[PDB]
């Protein structure tokens, strides 16, 4: 059976490899770096685009750019680099042998997904393809039909209500805060505190601190109070030039930004009423399922403790006669990814994709008709 | 003797069996669904229709439908569904190799006769078939040859007099309301108290309320006064998904539309005027035994406290010289299939099934010679 | 004679003035604003409620909320902030010299009636008041009697059957969905278009594009054909930002969810389907004038070219022997007001108003006694 490259697109870490394995084959950086100054290499060859952690190696010396900003791809030119190196350097593989399954968020743009389409036929010359939901993959990879999934990438969170693996298209909700923003506002809030931060290659070290020392508080207060009561709420690191600093309560308001919006300025709800929301827009008879499968999915839910936070908080907005129960995956920031990976197996899934020649008959467009 | 099937076809619960037995064998709601959009499941087999408990449990993907509307045939091809989802899965038996007994209500018209002996020697390909008046099957299955029956069934309500035998077919009187009706109105009424309900998932279990929690008052204007000069004629309810409803005063507004068909803009008499009018068209000499034997039938008269209403009403109606007296059977919803199961057990009735061979030789019109 | 405030319970736009006018003298957005944050006005004084236009000014800063969500009074706080505005900013009077009438939907809440009856009488002392369901009010602005109202708001669409001086209780239908829903489905759909709006002030740029540029397709698959095989059904709109957007088929397919509710998930049926199941229930001596009186109202109906796609409609579900014909006001979008204005001139009608003295004896239920 043909080999089918699944990819997600996820937006601060590009997450690849190959259908009926159990985990990606390559995990690095969504990032593209293109020199500040040319000049800088001399007796030994100047490239101009680095990709993944060929650019993480030279990122002194490189501007980096996202491909994929706040789960909406930005930057045709930067997806297309991504890709290149996906096929060629990591995988090393002819894509053009394997049929590919892209990953989107709910509601991702008509346009978006057309050139997404056409650059994957045109210039890959892929076999056949397929573009998913997030998570509605996740939910595959939890071994379910129906459920609502809380998926919080490196750039979105959504909440999808899927029902027989359709995702209900009245009663998705969005929220445009996660990964990407919580290190913008993690590295403010660190100034704040006098550790200034201005450059962006120090950015990265605070988006990396975020993913080791950040974590869900249980009660946002209790935890506050006890940071202003004591220094016990604080966790040293050691930076890699040396020079150690100390990260207080800045590890636990960070990702409280995700429950309460207005911290930022927006005029958004918080990720456990937008859940609540959802559940809200389904029929009674389907309330049940949808309850009983609460699934948190993305690499924003990776901080410990959050099951017992996202727990409370739901009981508390849903009635005490839904069954109330968060299911956290064993490896949850890849969910999406295994979802891909079991769906493009399946014996029934292969009537599914989309082939060469109806997009050589209808163009771009075709994604429209082949997926829902 | 040949084993018959007894099919009730009740509006909105099936009652279904074997005859020479003393309980229906299968009891389940007449619905029929069909997918609300196309493509409609993953991951397992897709369907084009769907029928009883697996319609019921697997709801959201289903645009339902009702195959007996106000007691009459109003699909085709949804009351098929319904029989055979009957002799297939739920009783798992072949329907050729066994009679089968159909109930109905007075009156039926010759069409819908036609088109139902059609399909079952067309469609089902049955050896033999009868049809029968559902207040018939409710009184001899009360051990009874000689009554006035109330049949308040699923759809409609009937007053069916009958002597030694069969109903008195002048005499027969109609009203268009019974259960199904009744869960419409007690949805309206409901929607004015504050509690609004539009989704027919909502419906079903307005549905459910109705018949666990309404009760016939004995005195309409005492316990209205009493729900009024105190909160004591209230019943709470805890929906499926928690939040605890209170049901008032609409607990016997509900029903009491059964008595006064003006409160919902019908034209129409009550069921004890109805009853009177009908019993007044009968022979002097059997007035006796009729006015003597009034029988409830049918799922609408399993509210409680009924029978002390309706003597009431009935004894202001007649003269205080034909002894009045209310026969309740223990299980009156299920008395027009429990007399099906006797009746067609009977050496005596073998003559009268219509045979293949009388649908050979006389087409759909054989059920107009046969059936009384 | 006391000049009796006609106040339209609108829920997009409050529309308020004097009876014995032709016209609202007000007419201002239903937004109460208040602070998303305090210390945005420093050297000016800040205010924490803003209502109507002068919250409209200031939304950039403002929480918008709606007093009135689906035709439903949802929040009593943001209805008295709606009202306080009303009399003493906007048509500056004492609201105690002046009897009041309200605008409310068929089947509005009795417990919501009450709170609006005692909310009115204790705190704004109004002298005497009334309450009307708001298509009643419109039929007597169309210059009739008897006749059947479609009335569609800025959140509700209702079907309404009226003969002489009653509507007909069993006739009448109703479906949440019409101007706020319309909105709220526009911009799901322009994010599918790739033009994102997530914010809530940019949602109501949508409402106001919704309101010029939407108008009822005479033939829905027709134009849907045409703005596939052309882009010349497609009006382009400039935001107050600059930047040029196009509006394509969401024109016409925003409004097309009236039709077909299946769109949004919903189970019932379109605004044509329960306009014909609501006069199918009439008494046969009166479907001559409401078939012949097809009578539109509200916000939503304001959109082009309406009558003929209604005409359309319900001459195919009608049979062809009652006389089919829209009619559509001048200004449908007042004729609740209107109509108000009207009924509150009549010298016969000036015995209907409920009374302070009344109120004082009965409390807040008394409206159930009067209103009608």
């Amino acid at each position: 059976e043909t080999t089918a490259l699944v990819c997600d697109n996820g937006s601060g870490l590009v997450k690849a490899g190959f259908a009926g394995d159990d985990a990606p084959r390559a995990v690095f950086p969504s990032i593209v770096g293109r020199p500040r100054h040319q000049g800088v290499m001399v007796g030994m060859g100047q490239k101009d685009s680095y990709v993944g952690d060929e650019a993480q190696s030279k990122r002194g010396i490189l501007t980096l750019k996202y491909p994929i900003e706040h789960g909406i791809i930005t930057n045709w030119d930067d997806m297309e680099k991504i890709w290149h190196h996906t096929f060629y350097n990591e995988l090393r593989v002819a894509p053009e042998e394997h049929p590919t399954l892209l990953t989107e968020a709910p509601l991702n743009p008509k346009a978006n997904r057309e050139k997404m389409t056409q650059i994957m036929f045109e210039t890959f010359n892929v076999p056949a393809m397929y573009v998913a939901i997030q998570a509605v993959l996740s939910l595959y990879a939890s071994g379910r039909t129906t459920g609502i999934v809380l998926d919080s990438g490196d750039g979105v969170t959504h909440n999808v209500p899927i029902y027989e693996g359709y995702a209900l298209p009245h009663a998705i909700m969005r929220l445009d805060l996660a990964g990407r923003d919580l290190t913008d506002y993690l590295m403010k809030i660190l100034t704040e505190r006098g550790y200034s931060f201005v450059t962006t290659a120090e950015r990265e070290i605070v988006r990396d601190i975020k993913e080791k020392l950040c974590y869900v508080a249980l009660d946002f207060e209790n935890e506050m109070a006890t940071a202003a009561s004591s220094s016990s709420l604080e966790k040293s690191y050691e930076l890699p030039d040396g020079q150690v600093i100390t990260i207080g309560n800045e590890r636990f308001r960070c990702p409280e930004t995700l429950f309460q919006p207005s911290f930022i300025g927006m005029e958004s709800a918080g990720i456990h009423e937008t859940t609540y929301n959802s559940i809200m827009k389904c029929d009674i008879d389907i309330r049940k399922d949808l309850y009983a499968n609460n699934v948190l999915s993305g690499g924003t839910t990776m901080y410990p403790g959050i099951a017992d936070r996202m727990q409370k908080e739901i009981t508390a907005l849903a009635p005490s006669t839904m069954k109330i129960k968060i299911i956290a995956p064993p490896e949850r920031k890849y969910s999406v990814w295994i979802g891909g990976s079991i769906l493009a197996s399946l014996s029934t899934f292969q009537q599914m994709w989309i082939s060469k020649q109806e997009y050589d008959e209808a163009g771009p467009s075709i994604v429209h008709r082949k997926c829902f």
